[PDB]
């Protein structure tokens, strides 16, 4: 087909992007989780998210203004708090008693705004809180260079399978994976990789840890050496669903700044390092934009733990009380890359000799 | 959600626009009431409306030509009368006996073309005939300056609620409503308003009567004074449904011509008066294009008769024999604007003082 | 309505176009029969068609490359044969044993690529094989000048009715049909026509045989004389479904080259002959793009065998074992054009006299 669409959105923290982009004193609209949301900061700078359409007569709160700690609807100026409470009908004798719209719980981590989603309507388990990335604040590192695209005709689950995919590193990312291991446990699914650049594409040695913390947000630590020169990168791979067949895919890059040369040159290099990582990610995007998901895939041993990863991902789409132990218990596997590398080295060699 | 879509289009007269725009010797296509229609004038200039697709093999009658009193299909030239009768198959030995397509009953009032729609297929109650507006013919007034837009992702019921909306006059139209009363009876729902311009936006005094005559057509008489100079306007607010989630919204303006100065200057002023009224209407459009309808609204006393207006509007979506007395009996209410005006005057004052 | 959409695509040979356009050493994507297909030639130049999305993890085979006799998926380079077999996973210890994707049976006739479709999944009856057109190879004739358009909001059955349509030759093609006969038998439905140019449009005498061989592919032999000068044309009218409400309509023209004058002038004329035929076809396209299908048409005697043609066409949408004799037995009819021609000649005369 392949695969009945999910009937709920995933339970978890979803990143909506860089926090400071949701400030500038105004509210902002975001289409997400089958609805429209309004994001706004109160007078203390703390960020809030509500259902976007006013509970009075359907005005678009995202196109209103911020007055104090509330968002004012552009239609009749009703004031809504970050907790969803109707704080004031400015022209009325009586503001409604205990009126509320839906509030979405927020979090700011590493200069990124997150929103909690749960079909069951329960608040975040503190155990799944998205980790701080100290390097974001550190002035030894750049600040987020962020991107976003809308992908249509695809569900967001269609990109999670990359976690278990060893062989695509050769064909898509033009490198030779000499080490590959997955670990799934609780709310975290991880990929550990050693990757060597291909001689036949113009060598680099990459060590990569990448972990999804919950269903939608992956931090990828990139430790690359090109001879003796080490470089350090952190890449965010994240998304949020718009509908069950469209989603917003976002990536953000920071790099350790080279220490030290002219400020002007440090910038020039850091731009190259960043752009490089982004082109790496864009290689995956191109495949994601031009593929379908296969629910009943044809698999070889080298595919690794496709079924187990998907089983892990299922935990976010069932009620917490129905989470099965096989979704969350520690599972690990190392994929043997030896034979693939012998074959690939031959392909690489054949290509060099050929010119 | 909010609100299950209606399962039929409203029973009533719907305006398709300015009659003379449907002449120029040819037929015209209109998408309406979930189908396509053909509009055309016979040899006496009288305007007719049929289902647009030919009952023979599906040719588009709207792209045919007018021959005498019939529209000729562009495919095999069959002739269709304004009453839907198949008058002639030009090349055939025998024209079908008593063949008919669906005819739509028409009316021309005040230089505007109207069409009758009724799910039950009954002809117009003469009691709901759209009133003549003498000012249209009068050469003391301009001629219709008409506009139309297609609004998508909204049902046309989503704009009727403005009738009961006192408070939006301040936030959307930048005036202070010191008088506000609704009257609903039979097929007519009306709003009577006294409105004063806000000092803090750069004063005008407006008296307004606006009545929907049936479900889709509102005439608005605008009696404005700016000091000692009175001006008279008539504004048409009307629509027709295209689908249950798109509709065409149209507005038309005429003004009493200032009497009297140079013909050239009279035109110059009348253009300003007209453009002014249109910008008033466009303020509502902007809200209508950027909102949702709330089926179960959160209401304050100041909202007035939201539920009663909607109940009145329901009469057009039930079979005539099922019209309930509470939809059509006289209902009236005056909304007390005193407190709102004290509050608003304070807001206005605060803004002046602030600069 | 008119007409419930079909629930399967037609059983038959469908032309995807000119074979050589599907070569140039790469694979090609085609949206058809509700899915996406990949077309590619193996190392012997023989053309193949598979389901377009890889059975592994959903890569787009149409965007891969051809390696030897297989198409290589762009994601993990798996090799797929023209018969759908998984020939090789290049990096794996073991290629899957007896893995297959869906293969589509192909045929090349007259320099055109064809694909077999059958909901029942059975292979082509050799009896319905598309005939060779020797004139394609002959260097006394031009080579295919081919066109294609996507028609949206219409099912492909909506164009088959032209076969039975005598009267449209006057109104759409501006000629006078003095002879008209249909013959339906087995998998072939044909129209034989003698057509005379109208005096009142700026005379030509056309003899035309046009036959659908199966549900989607029509060959039209055009024998035209303009005085003493005969010209010979062959026109292909064909389509394939994309969805049940969109299809690709294609037409191809070849003409007997005038024998003989300068090579340069022979080309100049042949371009005119071709362009002429194409403008003839484009007259039908314009009606097809602007009409609906009528499931329960209003008919006159002159319509001929509308019901019988549709009954013939139904054979392709039922299981072979359920094909009813009345779909496939020989049916023929001649439509009497005499009276229509008297009437038309009068219309023509009236138009000449009028200027
Ligand atoms: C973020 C990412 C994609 C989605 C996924 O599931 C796992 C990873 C980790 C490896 C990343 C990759 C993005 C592209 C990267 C930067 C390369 O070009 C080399 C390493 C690789
Ligand atoms: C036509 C209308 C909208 C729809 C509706 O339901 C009722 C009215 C009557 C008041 C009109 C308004 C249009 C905008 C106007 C001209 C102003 O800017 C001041 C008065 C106001
Ligand atoms: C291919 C065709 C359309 C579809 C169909 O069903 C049958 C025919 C045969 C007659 C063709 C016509 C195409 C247009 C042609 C070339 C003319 O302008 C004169 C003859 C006519
Ligand atoms: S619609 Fe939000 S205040 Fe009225
Ligand atoms: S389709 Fe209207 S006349 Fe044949
Ligand atoms: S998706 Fe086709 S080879 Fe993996
Ligand atoms: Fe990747
Ligand atoms: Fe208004
Ligand atoms: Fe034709």
């Amino acid at each position: 087909d392949a695969g009945a669409l999910p009937t709920r959105y995933a339970r978890g923290w979803h990143c909506l992007g860089v926090a400071k982009d949701y400030l500038e004193g105004k509210p902002h609209g975001v289409e997400a989780f089958g609805t429209k949301l309004v994001v706004f900061a109160d007078s203390h700078g703390d960020l809030k998210v509500l259902d976007g359409y006013c509970r009075h007569m359907g005005g678009d709160l995202s196109e209103g203004t911020v007055k104090g700690d509330e968002v004012a609807c552009p239609f009749h100026d009703w004031r809504w708090g970050g907790d969803g409470r109707c704080k004031l009908v400015p022209y009325a004798r009586r503001t409604p008693r205990m009126a509320r719209t839906r509030s979405w719980t927020t979090d700011v981590r590493s200069g990124l705004l997150f929103v909690w989603h749960d079909h069951e309507g329960n608040p975040p388990d503190p155990a799944v809180r998205i980790p701080e990335i100290p390097e974001a604040a550190s002035d030894e590192w750049t600040d987020w260079r962020w991107n976003r695209i809308l992908i249509e005709g695809s569900n967001c689950r269609d990109i999670i399978d990359n976690v278990t995919d060893m062989a695509h590193f050769f064909y898509i990312h033009f490198g030779l994976p000499t080490y590959f291991k997955n670990v799934f446990e609780g709310h975290i699914a991880s990929q550990y990789l050693h990757n060597v650049g291909r001689p036949d594409v113009d060598e680099a040695h990459l060590d990569s840890e990448a972990s999804y913390f919950g269903p939608s947000f992956m931090i990828n630590w990139l430790h690359n050496r090109y001879g003796n020169y080490k470089s350090e990168s952190i890449l965010i791979n994240c998304h949020y669903p718009v509908t069950q067949n469209s989603f917003v895919l976002q990536w953000g890059v920071i790099v350790e700044k080279p220490k030290g040369m002219s400020e002007e040159m440090t910038d020039k290099l850091s731009r190259v390092f960043t752009e490089g990582v982004s082109k790496g990610f864009l290689q995956d995007v191109e495949i994601w934009k031009h593929k379908t998901r296969i629910d009943n895939p044809l698999l070889v041993e080298e595919d690794g733990a496709v079924y187990q990863l998907r089983r892990w991902y299922e935990q976010f789409y069932v009620d917490v009380a129905d989470i099965k132990p096989e979704m969350v218990e520690r599972f690990e596997i190392e994929v043997d890359t030896k034979r693939a590398n012998e074959f690939w080295n031959a392909e690489v060699e054949k290509n060099l000799k050929s010119r």
